[PDB]
């Protein structure tokens, strides 16, 4: 057809790109399996390959309740995942520290929920145990951590007890606790996972690695004492002894990635908004901090603000949502300006220096509490050139664990 033969090349390779852009489903969709009194999920994971490529893992997931209870069968919706992989420098073994932030979304909105859901209310210790055989290569993984459903948080430390792990850690991530997802109140009756809980659910998967082998897994996620347990049997077949997986061509982490430390800071900051520590930030709660700083956003101005970062459009922001809005990277001239603007909030009289009382007003309006000696000591920490107060330079080189 008509158009520049340049126009046509590009238009063809915009729609091919487009297809791959639409095909990259980041979310994890949940459907019901009422006949199986359960749920399923079919999703893909893109594992970065060392040489720029990508190894994708086609996941096919089935879930069922172990017990005979009532269970909540959910409508179509999705989980939303943010994973952070790291190492403990103390730990000497082949291992992984894994942090997940899982939030539920997908639905536009007495009360109820599940009994089984009152068990996630606070922090739950986690035990994970995995038994696999990949292409004959046998290994065991073990680990502990905790789950904090309110901030959709999961933290684990996973050891390979049998010594060297014969597959890359990334590939085991999905396998080694969706009951730690934050289901927003407005859909807390689509949380199959907690509902099935105390007796628990089976989570079976087949993961197809493109041009490489497959993993089969069957796991029981149930309570033992008050430890939430994830116990797995993993069987892998079809894998070339030198594909990305068995040859370890897969990479651990990206590199622009949030440290465990940073995420902790973002949690503490989230708490500053979440006055009632109920895991969400409301228009009310946002207003309170805003006014406290000295602004007057209207009910509507707040609702907008939130609705612009509130994935599940329920009017509140939960920690993964917050964590997401903080995890966006910017054109570092926007980031720079963000810092310039943060500075001007701290530097209240706008004289270009943050004083001790200026630092105190900000932390105080933020709902922190502070001894004069802590204030004076913070200023000590930032006051490089030692003039008793903090300029823009000092603020920048003090603000950078972004
Ligand atoms: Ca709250
Ligand atoms: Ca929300
Ligand atoms: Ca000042
Ligand atoms: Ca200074």
């Amino acid at each position: 057809g008509p158009g520049s033969s340049r126009r046509k090349w590009n238009k063809t390779g915009h729609a091919v790109r487009a297809i791959g852009r639409l095909s990259s489903l980041e979310n994890v969709y949940i459907m019901a399996d009422k006949q199986k009194n359960g749920i399923k999920a079919n999703f893909k994971i893109r594992h970065n390959v060392e040489d720029g490529s990508v190894q994708l893992a086609d996941h096919y997931q089935q879930n069922t309740p172990i017990g005979d209870g009532p269970v909540l069968l959910p409508d179509n919706h999705y989980l939303s995942f943010q994973s952070v992989l790291s190492k403990d420098p103390n730990e000497k073994r082949d291992h992984m520290v894994l942090l997940e932030f899982v939030t539920a979304a997908g639905i536009t909105l007495g009360g109820t929920g599940s009994k089984g859901e009152e068990l996630f209310t606070g922090v739950v210790p986690i035990l994970v145990e995995l038994d696999g055989d990949v292409n004959g290569h046998k290994f065991s993984v073990s680990g502990e951590g905790e789950g904090d459903a309110t901030y959709g948080k999961l933290t684990l430390k996973l050891i390979c007890t049998t010594g060297k792990l014969p597959v890359p850690w990334p590939t085991l991530v999905t396998t080694l606790l969706k009951c730690f997802a934050r289901y927003p109140d407005h859909m807390k009756q689509h949380d199959f996972f907690k509902s099935a809980m105390p007796e628990g659910y089976v989570q079976e998967r087949t993961i197809f690695f493109k041009d490489d082998g497959n993993y089969k897994t069957r796991a029981e996620v149930k309570f033992e004492g008050d430890t939430l347990v994830n116990r797995i049997e993993l069987k892998g077949i079809g894998f070339k002894e030198d594909g990305n997986i068995l040859g370890h061509k897969l990479e651990y982490n990206t590199r622009d990635q949030l440290t465990e430390e940073q995420i902790a800071e973002f949690k503490e900051a989230f708490s500053l908004f979440d006055k009632d520590g109920d895991g969400t930030i409301t228009t009310k709660e946002l207003g309170t901090v805003m006014r406290s700083l000295g602004q007057n956003p209207t009910e509507a101005e707040l609702q907008d603000m939130i609705n612009e970062v509130d994935a599940d459009g329920n009017g509140t922001i939960d920690f993964p949502e917050f964590l997401t809005m903080m995890a966006r990277k910017m054109k570092d001239t926007d980031s720079e300006e963000e810092i310039r603007e943060a500075f001007r909030v701290f530097d209240k009289d706008g004289n270009g220096y943050i004083s001790a009382a200026e630092l105190r007003h900000v932390m105080t309006n933020l709902g922190e509490k502070l001894t004069d000696e802590e204030v004076d000591e913070m200023i000590r920490e930032a006051d490089i050139d030692g003039d008793g107060q903090v300029n823009y330079e000092e603020f920048v080189q003090m603000m950078t664990a972004k």
